[PDB]
């Protein structure tokens, strides 16, 4: 498992390292990578098939060393798409969407300006667990595979961000508007709260298969990630 | 009445500012002072406390995003509304009350939102705080859970009534605001047509009950901003 999640660090890390402006990816279960928008376009078109997605790739490029800490240690995955992917891998379907029924994970990609990059890698499964989506699903749709209409995503979606607490008796969308606040917007007040979520999200949350690198001389060079956040 | 010459001064103050930045993408975040001069937001809060600048000199708050698309662009500009932390935190130190131990900005008006298309275009919406206030029912939620007497707040009463403004109250078209803020991103954004019925009710409901921003438009053409029409601006690709 390891294995694979090391090959998905160095194939996020060589394109950031050969486009060195996208910020989507798709990898695919033969390890090639391709931006995310044309190749929703060639699914379209019945080209590509959706069905050889292995892996979602979202990254963030940051200025600022306390966001890109913050970014790559205690940054929340879109509900939005964790619930999506979740929904298309249990074998549900949501109206308009094509789904992505083999996607295993999660990489969430962070470049601080070129000086370093983080690639961290979470299952899709694991993540939706502690977001506390499938209980929800079935509460909701049930067991049987269908297409469901928007109304029903967005009422999912209403409960697992809005109504149900998931770190430290708050809910996903407090857990996004509280951090933050104390973590990037250097709001004091707000350090008590911030402290406990950041400790209830670091035990609760699956711990990401963290890959950093250093750029120097022209590359992105493999670094422990303790040198970075110590830095 | 001067309420739309002043808006039409601050609009030019921020494409002067980002036009400025662009001859030489640095700064998200700007303040506008009562005497309509521009600082970046972080350099002008060290300033404060050093006790050189004065938070009570600020007049209007400015919120920066930059894009590449034009999808987003557009929803940006006609949803781009300031963050609910923002308009809670501004209205309730413009009543009077204080947050923990924070610097109050008492004498804020305006939340601007501006959006740069990469550069290609630039779109500039002006909010009212009180009026916005008032459409998200702040008033009514801060006089039922503090009371109308102004007082220092804890983190914690600050995050009740955020909650209750942002997940519980139905505010648009029966929606939740964080549910009004997803559904529309799920029609224009994540161009999902299965959302169009939803996110036309919200934009409906939005566009009779909430303040229109005061919108202005440019075009990047030959190392300046020019003025353009809004509605000729989303015809262009």
């Amino acid at each position: 498992a390891t294995n694979d999640e090391e090959k998905l660090a160095d194939i996020v890390e060589n394109e950031i390292e050969k486009e060195i402006e996208n910020f989507y990816y798709y990898i695919l279960r033969d390890g090639k990578i391709y931006p995310a928008s044309d190749y929703d376009i060639e699914v379209e078109k019945g080209k590509r098939s959706a069905n050889d997605i292995y892996a979602f790739v979202e990254t963030d490029v940051t200025r600022d060393f306390d966001e890109f800490l913050f970014d790559i240690d205690y940054g929340l995955p879109s509900i939005s798409d964790i619930l999506k992917f979740y929904l298309e891998k249990a074998g549900f379907r949501i109206a308009n969407e094509v789904p992505t029924p083999n996607l295993k994970y999660y990489i969430h990609a962070v470049v601080e300006f070129p000086q370093y990059l983080a690639v961290n890698i979470y299952d899709i499964d694991s993540l939706a667990r502690a977001l506390r989506i499938p209980q929800i699903v079935e509460q909701k749709l049930g067991n049987k595979p269908r297409t469901i209409t928007a109304d029903e995503f967005n009422d999912i979606e209403r409960i697992v961000a809005e109504e149900q607490p998931i770190l430290a008796g708050y809910t996903y969308d407090e857990a996004l508007r509280i951090p933050y606040h104390y973590y990037v917007d250097h709001n004091n007040s707000f350090k008590d709260d911030a402290l406990k979520i950041a400790h209830a999200y670091l035990q609760l949350f699956p711990t990401p298969y963290q890959v950093c690198y250093e750029w120097k001389a022209r590359w992105f060079n493999k670094i422990d990630c303790l040198k970075l956040e110590r830095l």
